[PDB]
């Protein structure tokens, strides 16, 4: 691997190649001042980064030891330990976010977020994209229509399952735009008519209940080609086209409902993807910077223009045809060698996405083909635990900036609250980024794998099942609410929820993720375009700002709520329970490590035990390795258990990975599996790796992969 020479660093080549002849044109930044501010940066704040982590480190090993004393579990005392110890910190006085320059979308519209791999073009394509999406599409292809008798899928249109696809789109008419009588199921065609919009039903003619949801119409107003309206802030198009094949059945000629989907989506480096070396990611970076310069392209897949309406007045106006792009660095944990210094340390992987997804982004804000009307760059920053890691990611954006020449504050950071000593500091934590802080989110399962790992030594946890309805998660997910809306998130930073995990059951999602806007969160993460389109549905039923002036000043979650550790009960479980919860735990571990290691997917579709299809990434495998690794440390099963069902799930996974040519099977030849082997890894040594992350080992072993199938 060559290097170039810039100060105390190696930067390897094909990233020196890539930051000078594609990422510094065209942002009137020096290449030589570039260079020189990374090598600054680097050698001034990678001192602090490293003192962080080995707070970390010192702090989980008091706790350990507390633990293993102790004979019980006194909330009282462990509250005054962990405050004594720095892991509890004072609660700041109330305050309000500053933040200003940040777009509407992330301000105002509350509705449906994405994240998507940023290695994968065509993914990414898709998400930016997903800001508009065929309700039509989402309700025929998934399961939110059943597939009973005469309305199954098949290879040709199924008129029965179409008509049933138009009932569902028309009564989510009438429960969102309504008419002043009657029924969108009754219509039969529609104009404007003195800026006004107007619908024909059979025997009369009818407006809206509330003419302000009108929005806007393309096509001549006699017979639009389509009617746009609005309901809270999110947009519904009704597409008319009564010569097309859908339209022609339909009774007012309409061939589509469009739902404002994907407001904002993530391109991500962390969790949902694989990169351990320069090589992977300059791949990441360049996907990057096409969406950033609006050139992106797979064929022949490009990104989408805006979009030209005709106001009810008469005017023009225009909608922003792309979702507004968050990028997800990764967090303070790991290094990469895609640059070295003289002694040969690898840099600080989440200082190096600083400066180059920040320098990368100024594209963003150019013309090109633009993503924040305003001004900013967002970036989700992950796996932060307590204030003083805030404080420092506003400390190296502050010095990215200037490297970059951009005013100071333009990069916005969305927090992840998904670190229990993050959760239990969460108001320090935004004030510590008052000025810059672009949302909050609650990661669950990062924060339910920090949640085992941390109480690790306390005993037994319950199965990973249970977790879902434990007292701390329910605690922890209205304590960030509280904080966010205390903080004055409503109309300026979102308040965020989680990841839906079961991709194909969309009749599931549909019916359970209403939750999260009932929950005040005016936004949650999807996992495709397709969820975004049906995730949209809950914030026209849920009126998320009125939901937030509810929860004004209300106080719903006890310090002692929040430290309650998911312990289970003497003797709770039986043989059959144990042997399953294990052999699922191994099958999802497995089946994620191998195409990691293998072929370097950081996501990827598992069935559980159940053949529930579950979408993973780093976080659910640190949920399902940790949590085997703390039955382990108390004796719930052996490392023959684990061994056997380790080699007894391990050619299902073959099996599964049916679908996918060139791939390396892990049975029978177990030990001579790079990926069989990180696996195993990841549990035996599950209770050692810090706050239990899974970079370390995967990272290794990918690596090792690469190196193995260099002969
Ligand atoms: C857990 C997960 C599954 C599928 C796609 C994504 Br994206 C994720 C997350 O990385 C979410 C998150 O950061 C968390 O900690 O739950
Ligand atoms: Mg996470």
């Amino acid at each position: 691997t060559d290097r170039v020479s810039v100060g105390n660093l190696r930067i390897a080549r094909v990233l020196y190649d890539f930051v000078n002849n594609e990422a510094l044109p065209g942002t009137d930044i020096d290449p030589d001042s570039f260079w020189a501010g990374v090598d600054k940066v680097v050698a001034d704040l990678t001192p602090q980064n490293q003192a962080l982590l080995n707070a970390r480190d010192e702090l989980q090993a008091q706790i350990d030891k507390w633990h293993r004393r102790r004979v019980p579990i006194d909330m009282d005392a462990y509250r005054q330990f962990l405050t004594e110890i720095g892991y509890l910190l004072p609660e700041p006085d109330d305050f309000t976010i500053t933040t200003s320059g940040v777009d509407a979308e992330i301000t105002t519209t509350a509705g449906p977020q994405l994240v998507v791999p940023v290695l994968n073009a065509r993914f990414a394509l898709n998400a930016a994209n997903a800001r508009w999406g065929s309700l039509y599409d989402a309700l025929y292809g998934t399961d939110v229509i059943p597939e009973t008798d005469g309305a199954e899928k098949g290879p040709t249109y199924n008129k029965v399952r179409g008509d049933k696809v138009i009932a569902y789109a028309r009564k989510f008419l009438d429960d969102s735009v309504p008419l002043s009588s009657g029924s969108f199921g009754d219509a039969t065609g529609f104009t404007v008519q003195d800026g006004q919009l107007v619908v024909a039903l059979p025997d009369k003619s009818t407006g809206l209940a509330n003419p302000g949801q009108f929005a806007g119409y393309t096509g001549a107003a006699e017979s639009p080609t389509s009617v746009l309206l609005i309901n809270h802030g999110l947009h519904i198009e009704i597409l008319i086209d009564p010569e097309s094949q859908v339209g022609t059945t339909d009774r007012a000629g309409v061939k589509d409902v469009i739902l404002e989907s994907a407001i904002t989506t993530i391109m991500d480096f962390e969790d949902s993807v694989a990169a351990v070396d320069a090589a992977d990611k300059v791949l990441g970076y360049r996907n990057w910077l096409g969406l950033n310069k609006g050139d992106l392209a797979a064929f022949l897949r490009v990104l989408n223009r805006d979009r030209n309406y005709t106001a009810p007045g008469g005017g023009q106006f225009t909608l922003p045809g792309r979702s507004l792009m968050f990028v997800r660095n990764v967090g303070h944990l790991m290094t990469n060698d895609a640059i070295v210094d003289t002694d040969g340390s690898e840099v600080f992987e989440g200082i190096m996405d600083a400066l180059f997804t920040g320098l990368i982004a100024i594209h963003g804000l150019k013309a090109s083909d633009i993503n924040s009307r305003t001004g900013s760059i967002y970036i989700v920053k992950p796996k932060m635990h307590g204030p003083a890691e805030v404080a420092f990611t506003c400390e190296l954006f502050s010095r990215v900036e200037d490297v970059l020449g951009l005013p100071q504050n333009t990069m916005k950071i969305g927090i992840m609250d998904e670190e229990r000593r993050t959760t239990v500091n969460l108001k320090a934590c935004i004030k510590a980024a008052a000025d810059r802080v672009v949302f909050i989110n609650t990661g669950f399962l990062d924060r339910t794998g920090d949640e085992i790992h941390t109480s690790m030594e306390a005993g037994p946890m319950v199965r990973k099942g249970t977790m879902k309805s434990q007292p701390w998660i329910l605690a922890y997910e209205d304590h960030n609410v509280d904080a966010g809306l205390a903080a004055g998130f409503s109309g300026r930073a979102q308040v965020g929820k989680g990841m839906w995990t079961m991709t194909e059951l969309m009749a599931d999602m549909v019916e359970t993720k209403i939750a999260q806007p009932r929950a005040g969160a005016s936004t949650a993460w999807v996992p495709s375009p397709t969820a975004a389109t049906l995730h949209a549905l809950h914030y026209h039923q849920v009126d998320v700002a009125a939901v937030q002036q509810g929860l004004a000043g209300k106080r719903r979650a006890t310090i002692e709520q929040l430290l309650t550790i998911p312990l289970a009960k003497e003797l709770a479980w039986a043989p059959d329970e144990i042997r399953e919860e294990v052999d699922n735990n191994c099958q999802s571990i497995l089946g994620y490590v191998v195409r990691w290691v293998d072929q370097g997917v950081g996501a990827s579709k598992v069935p559980d035990i159940h053949d529930v299809a579950l979408m993973e990434d780093r976080a659910t495998l640190r949920i399902s390795s940790q949590l085997l690794a703390n039955w382990l440390r108390h004796g719930v099963i052996t490392s023959a258990d684990v061994r056997a069902s380790l080699e007894r799930m391990a050619p299902l996974v073959d099996r599964q990975n049916a679908g996918d040519v060139a791939y390396r099977p892990m049975a029978p030849n177990f030990d001579d599996s790079i990926a069989f082997l990180a696996a195993q890894e990841l549990i035996l040594s599950g209770a050692q790796q810090p706050n239990g992350y899974t970079e370390p080992i995967l990272h290794r072993r990918r690596r090792e992969f690469k190196a193995r199938a260099a002969e």
